[PDB]
């Protein structure tokens, strides 16, 4: 049959490509979630959070979705909302890019601009204000804590890795934003397939809150350029129990790495993709991981060389 | 196994999505070549033209690729060249967008800027000049006439349509730039699978050179905004013998249609996608095509709502 009823259903079955200038004897393979509706991993959780809300009764015909993300999740939710016919409001700082404004508005989003000076705090507060005004009408899917986030990764992303590696995957390397990808993928491979792999979270050296937490050191978030990761706290959808190792990468190296993916491998991937690869490459060049297959999530694609 | 040796190999197996606000009782299904390396159909011919040149001996290690396209084919060739380790020169008018300049340079292209005032004529002439200077060194793959163009479409795109429609496809609708997609797809379904479908070329009303030619009318190309199609002549890779029908669409409607794909279906597709859909919708709403499955190629994706 092989026909999809709407674009939300077309998520996943992402590539898997072997790198020739990273790792050791091609030990590093990279996913390419860029190959998705909306061109990011977030298409997966955008789909499943909506689907789950439907099954659960929390989202019905007539209720409206409100979230404050103006990142890849917004575009995911925007596409899904268009595909499934829901009104969405997204709240943004007024100082967000016209490109993203135009894109979200083009997708049929009711865009609500908040005070530049209040930043993301402003947008989040206003989203909660809107919901408070009529809860029976508005639904916020809360990506940092919604279980349907890691669940989609356990049911799709993880099995796809297992399947396309003939169960040979030894290591999974994934930057943490909401923590959903690493969490769901790890549960799939470790619990459902029963292979005791090494799960590796990646985070900015500028904001190493996972490493600080685990080291029992003071948590000290910080500014960084690795868009998509390093939220500055531990999300509820990051399952600390399934993480084996945490690697930090700096913004500069992440940027250089993303450039090399493009110029040396011909893969057009976002800064966070560069962060994850830089981390994977470092472990791939330890003798202990010489005979091991390392799979790296490239969360997004870049429509613009960060140059 | 399911691991790719480089990004050139990962082409194709594109979606297939059913539209809810076009056609009649979901008779229109849309491909989504946007789901490709470089985010366009051109990834297919970028891959195969290089591969074929390798097999044929025309492209070896050390020879360099030169083409004048600064459109989707360039990005395809740029990605393939990066993935396979070839030098590429692309010639462009000096007045091309910084975004595309930055993107191509980011992919490792040797970018050669030609006189704004000479336009595409300038860039094409300069590419030929470069080849003339050392033929033993430079290879121009010539997308309008290179057989490896429609060949890839016959071996992949076409079979994918056949396969994902359980052989139920009745009509194929495709805008013509080089003519490769319509040609290769039609040969596959008509000659290899033996189903006598209706093959429909689409072209701008502003530059209806296929329709003028077939009507024995004077060929009169013209300016238009439907980026990717209506080259203003009959390419050698457009096989007139496999075309059943030619539909014209205007730039305005193409633009409106691409907007509706985004807002009503949640599919982010280029202006040419809008052109092809507008044409498909019109035929889909004839009683004669009421019980027929119409498959439309969406050649590209748009990173920017044309708004």
């Amino acid at each position: 049959m092989a026909i999809y009823a709407d674009n939300s259903y077309s998520i996943g079955n992402t590539p898997l490509v072997r790198l020739k200038h990273f790792g050791h004897n091609g030990n590093v393979v990279v996913k390419i979630e860029g190959r998705n509706p909306s061109y990011s991993v977030k298409c997966r959780i955008g789909a499943n959070m909506v689907w789950q809300a439907e099954k659960d009764g929390t989202l019905t015909k007539g209720k409206e979705i409100v979230e404050p993300t103006s990142g890849n999740t917004g575009i995911a939710l925007a596409y899904v909302a268009a595909a499934r016919g829901y009104k969405i409001t997204l709240t943004m700082p007024e100082t967000m890019s016209i490109e993203r404004k135009r894109l979200l508005c083009g997708l049929g989003v009711n865009l609500v601009l908040t005070e530049g000076a209040k930043g993301m705090k402003g947008a989040i507060a206003k989203a909660e204000e809107i919901v408070a005004s009529d809860p029976s009408r508005y639904v916020m899917l809360k990506q940092f804590e919604n279980p349907a986030n890691p669940q989609i990764h356990r049911e799709t992303t993880g099995p796809e890795i297992w399947k396309d590696t003939d169960g040979k995957v030894d290591v999974v390397v994934a930057g943490v934003g909401t923590g959903g990808s690493i969490t769901g993928i790890s549960r799939a491979i470790k619990l459902d397939f029963g292979k005791q792999i090494t799960s590796v979270a990646v985070e900015p050296v500028e904001s190493p809150v996972i490493s600080q937490t685990l080291a029992g050191e003071e948590v000290k978030p910080g500014p960084h350029k690795i868009q998509g990761i390093g939220a500055g706290f531990i999300p509820k959808n990051l399952d600390l129990s399934i993480i084996d190792r945490v690697e930090t990468v700096d913004s500069d190296t992440a940027l250089a790495t993303a450039r090399r993916l493009m110029a040396e491998e011909g893969i057009l991937a976002g800064i966070s993709s560069g962060a994850a690869v830089a981390a994977a490459d470092r472990l791939a060049k330890l003798p202990e991981f010489a005979d091991k297959l390392i799979v790296v999530i490239l969360p997004s694609s870049s429509e613009r060389y960060l140059s």
